[PDB]
């Protein structure tokens, strides 16, 4: 599970907004953010934790980047929930992956999600769902996951 | 802060005596397991303590939101349902509600208990501003989801410890 040479993989910072919102909007809809609010965002994600009785981030955004020119490749996030069941126990939800195009057929999409697992792993969930499209169900049962449900959704 | 529903309910937020009728409640789901007073009184304190960042410091916005659906007729839990907010950076900064652990209690099965929750659990979150609410579910509740205004929109995958 190592990133190819020239590649690593670190947590998102406030100077990654202009990469990170290009490479988002690959995947979906982004829209208008300013710097300021993007600097308030960062510090709520930096701040968020998860009441452990060892520090759980509720989030834990990721950048994979191309130390050559400095480009973010991907991004993804895996987000903490403690819930009642399995004696109060820890689901991780792994949200927002993005590849950008010229980086993607080189397994860095599955090395994004080895690492976001490993994330939720380290912290002691008992499990990490994540919702797909159904064409995108074939790459991740590559990276270890297997069809569990439906995604039903409803918006404002 | 209780709010009456039809047919002789109420749906209030949890508390820390709601142990050992959360837990029961919650088994016709999964595992729950052995869980102290202690550590759902620290759970609990979490829960009501934990917000996401938003500039309406008028309307604090809570990441979980469990509640609890009482049945005036014995004053004991008939369901349990959850829905967590997410602020993400896709749609402007927008917030996502994810509910989770849906619990009818087996004695209250076909009386239209799921959808009360559900309900309840989608205006809270559009309350909130949320741009869209989600869940994951077996393949026999799309139905019922379907009546309650949810569409497919996805696959659950997982990966488990
Ligand atoms: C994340 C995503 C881009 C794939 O990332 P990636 O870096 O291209 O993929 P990887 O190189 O890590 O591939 C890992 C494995 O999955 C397979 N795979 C990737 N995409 C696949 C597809 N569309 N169909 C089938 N298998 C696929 C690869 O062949 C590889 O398997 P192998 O090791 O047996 O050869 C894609 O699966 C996805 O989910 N896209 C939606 C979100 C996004 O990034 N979107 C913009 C799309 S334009
Ligand atoms: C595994 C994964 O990345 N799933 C993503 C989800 O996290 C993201 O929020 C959403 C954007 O779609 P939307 O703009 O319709 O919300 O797409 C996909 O479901
Ligand atoms: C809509 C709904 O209620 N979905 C629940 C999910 O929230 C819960 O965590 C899980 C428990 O299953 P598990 O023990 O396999 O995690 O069941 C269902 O998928």
């Amino acid at each position: 599970m190592s990133l190819p040479d020239g590649f690593y993989i670190r947590r998102m910072e406030e100077g990654d907004l202009e990469q990170v919102t290009e490479t988002l909007k690959v995947l979906t809809t982004v829209g208008t953010i300013t710097p300021e609010s993007f600097c308030k965002l960062i510090k709520y994600w930096n701040e968020a934790t998860v009441w452990n009785d060892k520090k759980i981030m509720q989030y834990n955004p990721m950048v994979i980047v191309d130390k050559r020119t400095e480009t973010v490749a991907a991004t993804g996030n895996i987000i903490i929930e403690r819930k009642i069941i399995h004696e109060l126990g820890l689901c991780g939800h792994i949200e927002d992956i993005a590849v950008n195009s010229k980086y993607q057929g080189q397994g860095l999409g599955k090395l994004l999600i080895d690492q976001l697992v490993t994330i939720g792993f380290d912290y002691g969930c008992y499990k990490i769902i994540l919702d797909c499209d159904e064409k995108n169900v074939k790459f991740y049962e590559k990276c270890g996951f297997s069809n569990a449900g439906v995604e039903m959704q409803i918006r404002k």
